[PDB]
């Protein structure tokens, strides 16, 4: 609840399938900083269960090696948020998304709303589609973000993005 | 700021070693209740750096194996508190230790003190200690604690036991 931007009627079942992280934001430097920051993880598909949850298949540097982890979100209420599982009360939210070009979402700790902040802007292709960064810059203006980082296509193809 | 032992005079190179996690507890039976759960985790080897931090090095069940994991606990101004990284700001305690038989230590998020307290009971040998368990036992009735598992020494001896 900082996120002022929810999508109206999404549908997960249209999310399914592959996705880039071209853009990453964080309302701290210390959670994208380095490689093996946090929360600095690479989406890779996203598979919505027909019990309404949603599989999340994404890539992190954990060791040394571009290790692959996979996140379950649950569904929650509001169709557009979703809950991951931990000592922390991690919340997921989709502010927007076509299906076919876009997704923007957000990560947050509802106990530490300014300090776990992270969003992303994901594609369907390993372009750089200036449209979607464009939206994902507006719904950003809003928030506390104090790093910015953005991907090129040759990165994009490479695990854990180089 | 919840757990009100703290240990005087600790002396971290001397907790350097093979440890064996005779008993946990949790305030959540969420934390602890599954293999799976999220801070159902085992220690294998506590690790002081020269630097005065503590490389932790542990077991759980990510997937549907014995995964290795290794965490790292930076040293703080107190000698007994150490900090580990993430969105979540989880704090790590000694609460009591001989060096020699156990340690006692719990884990809790800073934001979220009630819903993020796990402990351990730890044991150099895969025996059980009566004695540890009472010293556990003793410093555990003084917080909210809803779920307490205690393993037997072939259990112990096995990878996230069993």
């Amino acid at each position: 609840l900082i996120v002022t931007q929810t999508m109206k009627g999404l549908d997960i079942q249209k999310v399914a399938g592959t996705w880039y992280s071209l853009a990453m934001a964080a309302s701290d430097i210390s959670l994208l900083d380095a490689q093996s920051a946090p929360l600095r993880v690479y989406v890779e598909e996203l598979k919505p269960t027909p019990e309404g949850d949603l599989e999340i298949l994404l890539q992190k540097w954990e060791n040394d090696e571009c290790a692959q982890k996979k996140i379950i979100a649950e569904k929650t209420k509001i169709p557009a948020v979703f809950k991951i599982d931990a000592l922390n009360e991690n919340k997921v939210l989709v502010l927007d998304t076509d299906y076919k070009k876009y997704l923007l979402f957000c990560m947050e700790n509802s106990a530490e709303p300014e300090q776990s902040l992270v969003c992303q802007c994901l594609v369907r292709t390993p372009e750089v589609d200036d449209e979607a960064l464009e939206k994902f810059d507006k719904a950003l203006k809003a928030l506390p973000m104090h790093i910015r980082l953005s991907f090129n296509p040759t990165q994009l193809e490479e695990q854990c993005h180089i």
